[PDB]
């Protein structure tokens, strides 16, 4: 799949409490902001670093955003003290769950929508990004 950031597709909304981005941004927005993977010379922090090992689902809410039903997951980079990452995505959003592979909340729907047969996730399942050595089949 063509992810914009981490294991997230386009049409996903990002909110890292690590930043002042307390409100909903697009993936393409943060991906664009973090276009440089390090501004060590100017402003350190800008990096595809948050969630480099994985995003562990802490809690989940199913809400309706602007008329669209969404999957809201509060993620953990391992030490959430970096900043809680909250995401509103579609019901058919595939998540590369560690040890399991491509998993989702509505796997029967996910495969119909993205053509990817997915496993059932569980609260506390960590999601891996493309390039992570533990993500065997991304």
């Amino acid at each position: 799949p063509s992810t914009i950031w981490h294991c997230f597709l386009k049409g996903t909304r990002l909110c890292f409490h690590k930043e002042s981005n307390k409100e909903w941004q697009d993936v393409e927005d943060f991906a664009r902001a973090a276009s440089c993977d390090n501004e060590e010379e100017i402003q350190m922090g800008t990096h595809k670093g948050y969630g480099s090992d994985g995003l562990k689902l802490l809690s989940h809410e199913e809400s309706v955003s602007f008329g669209e039903s969404v999957l809201k997951l509060t993620f953990d980079p391992g030490t959430v003290e970096d900043g809680l990452l909250t995401v509103e995505c579609k019901l058919d959003h595939p998540f590369y769950v560690k040890n399991k592979g491509w998993s989702s909340f509505y796997p029967s729907l996910t495969v119909v929508q993205h053509g990817i047969p997915c496993c059932e996730i569980h609260i506390g399942d960590v999601c891996l990004p493309p390039g992570h050595p533990d993500a065997i089949n991304f």
